[PDB]
């Protein structure tokens, strides 16, 4: 019964399996209309997207590593090669040496910390001011973040000041690309069941946590992702831009647990 | 007659010249009863640092780049031959390209977001960690910051998210360390006429903009910083940790002009 993205095309970056949160994103946002071309950064990863993808009508996939800035160049390339024209974008990339997502973070290794800038922060400066180009009538985009770039998680580590610095240039792009009737937002995600525990070493902790001291006594669902993300990318969000808005069943506004 | 500092040992990094917030924080610091220790980045700096390190009864200055982890290595052997043990840390070191803090941030390149967040933002993770281990009863320190890391200031560019990440990893240090009583935390300054401050673009303009529509009308003074690191990193703020203190005559207040 939703078809606001009827006859819009857009790009998803970050599926990886089909648990993946740009999945999720993926599917709810094609049930609106949308024509998708996805990213993939593996050959492992793009033959788990090959069926995943054909069951949202797409068989166009495009390989990148999202470290590369010519990688990104060619990856426009290719898009541009059946589209002149985008109207959304979805950045759900997440990397950091899950094996430094344990104690202390001060153990953070430089190349660690510059590596995790570069995938988990600096990749959507790039594909960001790549994909404007092919907005010529604005558009939409968002990037993912978590809580723990401005409150205290523990393990978290480096992937903490990458959000944070995600945040930030979330807010710079979109005063950047204002004027051309782009907007640019970002999904605060709570954790993912199953999803979490895969990530991080205290994954299912985090998690179990979340649910029992949130105020809607669950976690969110790659649907309700989906759905958030559906809002912030079509027309239903036009006085939203530049936005960390929070979707975690409100797990960020409890100061302790009852 | 302050001397609340009296028998205080501690590190300034970042003094470049007399104007510098690292050589405010030292002179208020060192009136306090604090003896000082220094590190200078080149030659020239070094050459400026010896007559005013003199004023405030210090000959203690160590070269040191804050990009090289041998170099930070040298400066605390060079620290320990001296003193075994240490009192607070001042991190007051910022560095961006001059001609990318002009126009969009999109235009931000690669390498100048690399090395900005290495300089502005890892160099105190790197600093805090060494200066840990010659804290073995605790101590303080903080680091500088801008309310432009948040909200979006024109032309501060890639010393935005920079900021961010270092706002982040201050609260995750002060996590790290809070065990063994050594409080980490940041102070948010306002505009200041200093060395760093001629590299963007109009901050002349942003800094008359934040004098007219401050609360107090007045700029922050060397002095006031000086004056809020004193408290900060002294027993007066002993039930402070992991805060980003804003010390910016209420600038962050105001949602528009009057
Ligand atoms: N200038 C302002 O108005 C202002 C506003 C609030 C926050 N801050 C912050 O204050 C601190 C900057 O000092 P400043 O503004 O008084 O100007 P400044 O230029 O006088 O001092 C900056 C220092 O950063 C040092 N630095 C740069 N690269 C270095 C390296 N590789 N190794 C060691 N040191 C290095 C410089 O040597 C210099 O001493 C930064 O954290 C800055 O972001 C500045």
């Amino acid at each position: 019964m939703i078809n606001i993205l009827k006859g819009k095309r857009g790009l998803i970056m970050g599926v990886a399996n089909d648990h993946s949160i740009a999945w999720g994103i993926a599917k709810v946002l094609h049930s609106a209309g949308a024509q998708l071309a996805f990213s993939y950064q593996g050959e492992s990863i793009g033959k788990r997207l090959k069926p995943l993808a054909l069951t949202v009508d797409s068989d166009f996939m495009i390989p990148c590593n999202v470290e590369d800035p010519s990688s990104m160049d060619l990856l426009f390339e290719r898009i541009k090669e059946r589209w002149e024209t985008l109207d959304f974008v979805v950045h759900s990339i997440a990397f950091s040496d899950k094996n430094e997502l344990r104690g202390p973070y001060y153990n953070t290794s430089r190349d660690n910390f510059i590596q995790t800038m570069l995938v988990s922060c600096f990749s959507f400066t790039e594909i960001v001011r790549r994909a404007a180009q092919l907005m010529p009538h604005g558009g939409a985009m968002i990037t993912l973040t978590y809580g723990g770039s401005m409150r205290v998680v523990p393990n978290y580590n480096a992937m903490a000041p990458a959000k944070s610095a995600l945040e930030s240039s979330t807010k710079y792009l979109a005063c950047d690309y204002g004027g051309m009737n782009i907007r640019i937002n970002a999904i605060s995600a709570g954790p993912v069941r199953t999803l979490a525990g895969a990530s991080i070493s205290n994954g299912r902790d985090i998690a179990a946590w979340s649910k029992e001291n949130s105020p809607l006594k669950r976690t969110v669902s790659l649907e309700d992702i989906g759905n958030s993300a559906l809002y912030l990318l079509s027309y239903l969000s036009n006085g939203v831009t530049g936005e960390i808005h929070y979707v975690d069943c409100g797990y960020n506004i409890v100061a302790m647990p009852s």
